[PDB]
């Protein structure tokens, strides 16, 4: 039979629908993956306003349903994590180790790319539909290129836990460990304790930060922050321009000097320079949200030797980073189980989105 | 109490050649007979700090008189001046960031410091007068702390060449070597080919950059850039907002990809984000001018993984870096002699300042 | 001139509990009332230096008396001691390498004699002769005369001075070897050869830094059980005959799935194992030799082959004023397990037992408390 | 399709070599046939005489594409190519770390034949497959290689002799300074052994901005060459100086009582493998470039204190990244490739080029076709 996969589709007018997408047999370098769990990221919300129809979802874990003619490393029944780098392995950036900004295949930096499965293989209302971030994980079956999958091998695997590795975990963890290269014993400030920020916090704790200050406008998020390793919390005011008041409090909590590292995770474009306010001179400020607007910045915030970086996807190298995360999860340091606040069914995607936006969840996941 | 002919900036935008009353040195201080004093763009800015100052923060000379506790200097020793005057004991000094010393930096801690000679030691209109950047080199005789000098030992020393080490050379060289850590074989864009920018260019050539693209609005400065290492020149539009036309030309010149490194040192506040437009993803953008204003930034310029840094004084560690610069001068790699465009007597400071702003000099020096 | 009960090594191989005359501090000096002193093998070695020594190079205490120039410290201040006593002005100090200070380091610049990091030689007298203090400190004493560069101020209620006293040497060395020297990255794999005072702190530091696998190796199975306390994920009983631990390297590759570890640390004090961490790591891995070896040894140079970084760091690249307060915070946070490292506390008059227990391998760390 | 009889230098596996013909066959889909224009000589080519198996010698070369396999789309007949012996797979753990030079699948050093080598039946001698040295075999009129072995360049009036030595001597010396040591401008550097590799180490320290560059050799002709490539200081070592201990004292003398920031050992002498440690100050960086596969005796005080010691392979070459950077440094005049070509040889005079190498008469010798 022709595969009819129950899916979430964003129509490109601002709204989404639960519906069915027709999914092909894989070409030679593609796989058919049965999704067991799909995580929800803030960017899925933004993806409703892209102005083109897409199968939604770019966090997901599952099992190989069927393999293309030229795939050797994978077979039906294999457990897999999905990544949206889908890197080409030959371009300049891939050879620098920057698989996450692959010049040919990145859905962000190149985009639909050769990291996307063949376009006609996914059909909605009898027409090809794009797969969000080359994946489209809010769907019973996803068609993906081989470079989208990382094979794992775990008994009694919690697939809801595994599904969030794909974005929130990898981005938050990689921003700490790959980009900032946070040193043990140091002080770290996290601005915004949501899907990404709670993983920055977890990763600061894994990395051995001596002080970890969590900042949010929502008191429920601060309490989650403590679960994942924050040593201090600061409730911000929405009216705190550039979080400048928070910066003075950080200096006071640390004894008169700014933090060694700060991470911005708020999804608020106006707060793009806030991590610079938090750090001492020669500190490291990492802006994780990604901002595509003009904003006004007091350039004094850059003064003096502060490193500022806006990294993509935590500098993800999927076949390298995902097994390292899996090992930290199994060891007990990476707290993926506790991060899954609620599981939902695909029909209740709206309630899951609302619980995310309302600040009720660390991470919500759709389970199939 | 000696009378030293000096350039004093009154706190109104104006200066006057006058006499400053200099006292004998305290136990940890020194009287330096200035042989040559370099001119920095910042000396122009210092006219409009609303306080009387003994101008000048670049200089070389000979030790005139030594205080009680000075053990390794004597009358007659050749010395270079530095304005870091580091305390050697605070957190930043112990980090090796002597240039942002939390106690003595005239920039970071002034706003004053123990890096300044005793305030009574320098007087004008019957009042203590401060010495620019703890130095005040545009003066026949300077009173300074020991941490302000670096002893050198040279035969037939060109004091003019030595005088510009104190700021323009250290800042430009250090921004490349200590702050950006530019790798041999890379591509580099330099925006602004002035006293700092020509030393950034020199330092890219010393460092082994494969392509060095010099950018200025003044054709005379581009011809000078070719002397110091530039392999390519771009004449910019004084009305190219954000230098976006220059970015397209860079990508064109480099074969379709942005540069590995870009350095901004135009003294134009609105160009503070410009080096980001010049570099590829994961490139390094260094903002050398130092901007204290609000400016509007297209935050897309930070996407993705670009390192942006605003270093102070090229991360100068004077007793370490100044001898390395002297060796590079002696070796023929650091082209100090070509940088000295004209030598002025103190009474002609105005003409020196005019030639500075008219773009007629790489460096002008005042000679005594 | 105050009289301080002290452990003096006589040089002949013996030591005695005695009293040592300690002057008031000159202007850059200060008198510390030692609360606790850690013990390690170096103190046994200071019995055979062939000159009378005030023993002890690990300690924590309280300022008793301050010299005329000291401004940072006052009577009653809690202090940790460090044996780097850096000068802050030489090339290495300006490089951030205070632990190898060209002027004051008792290891680098102490060539039989003592350095300017030592308090003035006449400030400590035994039998009418001036007496040298071990590593510029002499902490196995009720009152120690030291330079300001030797102490790091801290402020804690209910401070476990015994825990505090071991930061001075083994903790700094093993933690620093991981964090400052190897700069171990979270998620990686690490092998630790030798699980004594240094090695257990290497293991703790790998755990603190977030290694995904931590393989402990020792010839003493009791030490492997301890290694599990401090965070080891896997343990290997090494065979004392195994030359260069070639069998252990094979087992490491098996445990890890076919490739060497990212990092390996050698803490065995066995000269012939100096190159062993090379055998444990993959190509382009990092091999850290913590022991310090001064003998000629024969090395199969294929072990270096191919991009392995090899380093023999001193004192964990300690910058005392920066690193000791960070360690204190990790202790307060619960991550650095100082309390669990203290196997036994001793009286100064018990020093003979504490050295016997140490040489017998009975302790993780022994501490003298006053 | 035909079977080319390629005149070649073959090491027989008995310690000798011969000039002979090797049969080279049609390239498979991911392979290609290269007409060699020039082949450099590296000290390792002489070590390959002792490997105990027949090999087509040579692992430095530059040439033009003679024929492209079915699936090659980025190269055509006539294209200029530099050869590299990393032949990286691009998918293993090391390749994804950026360490294509120690590829776990394809490296002829760390894996080897490998899938970095062209199909084994494609090169034949005495009726049976013959391995190509370092997956290349450049001392031959035509080489059969994998696509991963070539870097396309385009340059009018290219000097192929200068281009041929990028393949090993230049990349190893340059990369050991810039990729491994990460030598910082203004620092002091000591180079032990001024040969094919050491002279490129010296060039790369000059390119990188070292303030002091101290060349050391037992051969006075090499010290004169070293000055051409940027040495500010030269020291004639004695063959009697165990560990180069007296040289170490003179390095400190020359640097005002202090050890150097960086030292590179390039001597091909196994007993000298620890020598760079004695040249450097505490927290200095010592780079052992030769590669030693023997037991030696090391005074372990040489490691004392924070000295980084490292034995890098092939200058950490990522050939598609590094080789274009080297080509640009050559074109702008900083990398002095032309000046490294001391003498050019016919293939039949390969014996003379090997004696000239071992006698120390050349910077680099190349065979031209
Ligand atoms: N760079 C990347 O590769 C990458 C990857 C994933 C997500 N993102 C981006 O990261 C951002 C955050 O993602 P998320 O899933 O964690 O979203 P989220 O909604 O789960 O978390 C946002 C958090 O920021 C808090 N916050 C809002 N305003 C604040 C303020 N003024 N001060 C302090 N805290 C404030 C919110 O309460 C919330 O807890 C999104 O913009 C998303 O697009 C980037
Ligand atoms: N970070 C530090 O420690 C430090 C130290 C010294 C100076 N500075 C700062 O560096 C800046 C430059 O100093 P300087 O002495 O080199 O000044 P300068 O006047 O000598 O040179 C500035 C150059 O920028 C050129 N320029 C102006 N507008 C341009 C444009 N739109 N595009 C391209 N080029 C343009 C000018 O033609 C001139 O050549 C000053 O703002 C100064 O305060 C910083
Ligand atoms: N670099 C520095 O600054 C510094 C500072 C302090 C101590 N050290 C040195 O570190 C070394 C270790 O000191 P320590 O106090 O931990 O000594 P220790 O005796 O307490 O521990 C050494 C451990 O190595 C084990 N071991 C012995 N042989 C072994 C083998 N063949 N294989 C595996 N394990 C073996 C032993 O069982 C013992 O547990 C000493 O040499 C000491 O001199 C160096
Ligand atoms: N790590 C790698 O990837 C790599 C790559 C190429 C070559 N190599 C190795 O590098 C080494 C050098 O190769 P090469 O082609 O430059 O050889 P070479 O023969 O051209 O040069 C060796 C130099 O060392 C000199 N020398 C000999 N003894 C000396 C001594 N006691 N003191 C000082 N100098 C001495 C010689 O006079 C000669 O100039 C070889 O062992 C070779 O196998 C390694
Ligand atoms: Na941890
Ligand atoms: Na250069
Ligand atoms: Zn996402
Ligand atoms: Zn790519
Ligand atoms: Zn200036
Ligand atoms: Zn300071
Ligand atoms: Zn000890
Ligand atoms: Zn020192
Ligand atoms: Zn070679
Ligand atoms: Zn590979």
């Amino acid at each position: 039979m022709s595969i009819q996969s129950k899916s979430a589709v964003a129509k490109g007018d601002g709204s989404f629908t639960i519906t069915h997408v027709t999914v092909a047999e894989p070409k030679a370098d593609e796989l058919l993956v049965k999704i067991k769990a799909a995580g929800l990221c803030h960017t899925d919300y933004d993806s409703l306003s892209w102005g083109k129809p897409i199968v939604m979802g770019h966090e997901g874990a599952g099992v190989v349903e069927k393999v293309g003619s030229d795939i050797k490393d994978l077979k039906k029944g294999d457990q897999v994590l999905l990544n949206w780098a889908t890197p080409c392995m030959h371009c300049f950036q891939c050879q620098e180790g920057n698989q996450h900004i692959c010049e040919n295949n990145s859905p962000v930096v190149a985009g639909h790319t050769p990291g996307h499965a063949h376009l006609e293989g996914s059909q909605w209302e009898g027409k090809p539909i794009e797969r969000s971030f080359n994946l489209g994980t809010l769907s019973e079956y996803a068609l993906v290129k081989e470079s989208a999958v990382v094979k794992i091998e775990e008994e009694n695997l919690n697939f809801s836990a595994a599904s969030i590795i794909s974005c929130g975990v990898m981005t938050g963890y990689g921003s700490v460990v790959n980009s900032a290269k946070l040193a043990a014993g140091s002080s770290a400030v996290i601005l915004g304790c949501g899907g990404v920020g709670l993983n920055v916090i977890n990763a600061c704790e894994i990395s051995g930060a001596g002080r970890i200050i969590a900042v949010d406008i929502n008191p429920n998020k601060l309490e989650l922050a403590k679960q994942f390793g924050a040593t201090d919390v600061i409730l911000a005011d929405k009216t705190d321009v550039g979080l400048a008041n928070v910066a003075e409090q950080v200096k006071e909590v640390l004894g008169g000097r700014g933090a060694d590292y700060a991470f911005e995770c708020t999804a608020i474009p106006a707060l793009g320079a806030a991590p610079l306010a938090m750090v001492r001179n020669a500190g490291t400020a990492v802006q994780v949200s990604g901002i595509e607007e003009d904003i006004t910045i007091d350039m004094r915030l850059f003064e003096w030797d502060k490193i500022y970086i806006n990294p993509l996807y935590g500098k993800c190298r999927p076949q390298i980073d995902f097994p390292k995360l899996m090992q930290l999860y199994k060891k007990g340091d990476l707290k993926l189980d506790e991060m899954i606040t609620k599981e939902y069914k695909l029909d209740d995607l709206q309630q899951a989105l609302d619980d995310m936006l309302a600040g009720k969840n660390a991470k919500g996941v759709v389970v199939f």
